[PDB]
């Protein structure tokens, strides 16, 4: 792991994860990028070098940190144009945040475009010296981060917009496409008779994955950042940009067992071990696994994950008992996504900078339609109905600076306004089931807050509004560093190519 004070640099490089060699963007010369980690408390300072050459792939970037409240660093949460214009390349920016409540496992992306798709993403852990699941577990380090990640053979600018799938399922940066039916698959090795706490990390761009593990049996301790009571389940659909953290007991015979990542969709199946890695059981011998899939009898549902502790549902336990409640109509018209009759359209001026220079109300705040101002210390209920009208469902919302409620979980028609789990990515289901996905969260954090569908394409398609919370507080909670200020114009007076 780097950090939680390092420097990350981003170079375009030659990557071959499938056997399949093409340019991407790495971070410290890999992809997904290394592991970042710190304990709660820590001030991270994490110094991004953007040494990028490629305009195909962009040679500015801005790093997102997924998950962290970002309370009063507004300014370094990452989406461009929000919370600052895109680092230049040959330059550097300092993001500088702490992170004094959280605890669990994150990711970081580029959150420029459909750039992390490219390459630029990796997981991000906040470790806790008290964590209050430690008892259920012997092993949570570095090789016990399993991250997935869609592959595809066609850069992101290059490709269809709305891509049927990815070449390659990575699962801890590697994995087989058609093309190579004997590329290396990852190998993540236990030893019998411990207990690990592996950390799932979604750094999909588009498709979902339905993981499991021949013959073993997951505990789940964390959801997103938030830990949960143990819920065991037998596999996990987990949605581009959700995390858990699963135990798993090494408590079988010694062997190699398939770690499977089944995507919604794509080159679906097993077929050549595509989607698929190595549990490794030391002493067994180092090749395939040749166990079978047995049907999963125990999926995680989303509605039977709780917090570990009790954990109040903001407001009144009756549908729009809020202080504001808002609806997110979704359209598409083929080549954009729309909420609220609206497709965004990143501003010239971030809109942080615009709230900076004045811009408090969704009036004056560009762009015009995309910007919902908030009041602050209130209670926010937000539903986003499934519908016909927007293909590539399930669509998995994120909402930066919050974890929130999710009072109604897609495939369900329950509201729980007692014990339902706290997240900060959900999946908003599909119209085929009437679904009608609600969150609710407190306005507790003033800035403004990127809340966007996380499937990258749809994101560039306009699939995204903004939170802007609290403006008039917003200037004197998130003071800025010169560096931030310098942003803007540094990438204004860029020719138009060295973006
Ligand atoms: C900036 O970034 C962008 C986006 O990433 C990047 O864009 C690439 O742009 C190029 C040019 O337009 C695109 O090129 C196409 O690339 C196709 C895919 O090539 C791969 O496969 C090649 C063939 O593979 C086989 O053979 C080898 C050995 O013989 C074997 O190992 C394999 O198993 C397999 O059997 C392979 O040669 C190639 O490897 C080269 O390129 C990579 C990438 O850098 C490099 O790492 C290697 O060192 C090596 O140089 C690669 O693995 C290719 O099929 C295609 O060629 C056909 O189409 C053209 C159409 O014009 C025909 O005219 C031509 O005759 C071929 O039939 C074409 O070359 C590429 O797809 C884009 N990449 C992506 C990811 O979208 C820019 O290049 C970047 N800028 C810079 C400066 O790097
Ligand atoms: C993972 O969790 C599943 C679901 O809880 C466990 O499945 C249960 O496993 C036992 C086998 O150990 C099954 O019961 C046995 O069935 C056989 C054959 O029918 C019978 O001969 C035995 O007397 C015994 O009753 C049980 O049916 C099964 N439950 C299911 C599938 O719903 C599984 O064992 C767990 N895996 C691990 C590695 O702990
Ligand atoms: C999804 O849930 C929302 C929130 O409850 C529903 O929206 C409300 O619908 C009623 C009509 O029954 C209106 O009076 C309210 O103003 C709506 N709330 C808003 C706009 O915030 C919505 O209809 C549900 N959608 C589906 C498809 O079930
Ligand atoms: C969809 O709407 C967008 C934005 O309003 C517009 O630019 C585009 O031409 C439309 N696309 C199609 C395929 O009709
Ligand atoms: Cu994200
Ligand atoms: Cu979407
Ligand atoms: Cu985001």
């Amino acid at each position: 792991a780097v950090g939680p004070v390092a420097d990350l640099t981003i170079t375009d490089a030659a990557v071959s994860p499938d056997g399949f060699s093409r340019q991407a963007v790495v971070v410290n010369g890999v992809t997904p990028g290394p592991l970042v980690a710190g304990n709660i408390g820590d001030r991270f300072q994490l110094n991004v070098i953007d040494n990028l050459t490629n305009h195909t792939m962009l040679k500015s970037t801005s790093i997102h940190w997924h998950g962290f409240f970002q309370h009063g660093t507004n300014w370094a949460d990452g989406p461009a144009f929000i919370n600052q214009c895109p680092i230049s390349p040959g330059h550097s920016f300092l993001y500088d945040f702490q992170v004094p409540d959280q605890a669990g496992t994150f990711w970081y992306h580029s959150h420029l475009s459909t750039q992390y798709c490219d390459g630029l993403r990796g997981p991000f852990v906040v470790y806790d010296p008290n964590d209050p699941h430690a008892s259920r577990y012997d092993v949570d380090n570095d090789d016990t981060v399993i991250t997935l990640a869609d592959w595809y053979h066609t850069a992101a600018k290059l490709g269809p917009r709305f891509p049927g799938g990815a070449d390659a399922t990575l699962i801890n940066g590697k994995g087989r496409a058609p093309s190579d039916s004997v590329a290396e698959l990852s190998v993540i090795k236990v030893t019998k008779g411990k207990r690990y706490r592996f950390r799932l990390v979604s750094l999909s761009c588009n498709p979902n994955h339905t993981f499991s593990i021949d013959g073993h049996n997951l505990t789940i301790i964390e959801v997103d950042s938030v830990n949960s009571q143990p819920l065991e389940v037998d596999s996990i659909q987990i949605f581009a940009a959700q995390r858990y953290s699963f135990v798993l007991d090494a408590n079988q015979a010694v062997d190699n067992y398939w770690i499977r990542a089944n995507p919604n969709f794509g080159n679906v199946g097993f077929d050549g071990g595509i989607n698929s890695a190595i549990l490794r059981y030391d002493g067994a011998p180092a090749v395939e696994p040749t166990t079978n899939q047995t049907t999963s009898v125990k999926p995680l549902n989303e509605v039977d994950l709780h917090p570990l502790v009790s954990t109040p549902v903001p407001g009144s336990p009756s549908s729009g008992g809020v202080d504001k409640a808002i609806n997110m109509a979704f359209n598409f018209n083929g080549s954009n996504f729309f909420i609220n009759g609206a497709s965004f359209v990143p501003p010239t001026v971030p809109v942080l900078l615009q709230i900076l220079s004045g811009a408090q109300t969704a009036q004056d705040l560009l762009p015009s339609g995309s910007v919902y101002v908030l009041p602050s210390n209130a209670s926010i209920e937000i539903s986003f109905p499934a519908t016909a009208a927007a293909p590539g469902a399930p669509h998995p919302f994120h909402l930066h600076g919050h974890t929130f409620a999710v009072v109604r979980s897609a495939g369900s028609t329950v509201y729980n306004y007692d014990n339902p789990i706290f997240r900060d990515v959900v999946s908003t289901g599909t119209p085929a089931a009437g679904d009608n996905v609600t969150i609710r969260f407190d306005t507790n954090n003033p800035g403004p807050w990127f809340l966007h569908c996380h499937i990258d394409f749809h994101l560039e398609g306009g699939f995204a509004v903004v939170m802007a919370e609290d403006t008039p507080d917003v200037k004197a909670v998130n003071p800025v560093p010169q560096a931030w200020s310098d942003l803007c114009p540094t990438y204004d007076a860029l020719d138009p190519n060295d973006q």
